């Protein structure tokens, strides 16, 4: 199961960080089909302004997702 903290390998297809593994930061409570945010260390700016915006961290369902731990 998706533990916290614990190393999962994306499975997502179309994902900026698909192919690659990231650590668990935090999952909701079922309200989105992506409620698990996982943790790439990685930033993709494609329209920033004003606003600081980043990412850092990228929706993934539990199917989605691959505990390897």
């Amino acid at each position: 199961a998706i533990e916290r903290g614990s190393k999962v390998k994306i499975l997502r297809k179309e994902s900026y960080w698909y192919g690659d593994v990231g650590t668990v930061a935090s999952i909701d409570k079922s309200g989105i089909i992506y409620p698990v945010i996982v943790r790439f260390n990685k930033v993709n700016y494609n329209g920033f302004s004003g606003s600081a915006g980043g990412l850092n961290t990228n929706n993934f369902a539990e199917h989605e997702l691959e505990v390897v731990g």
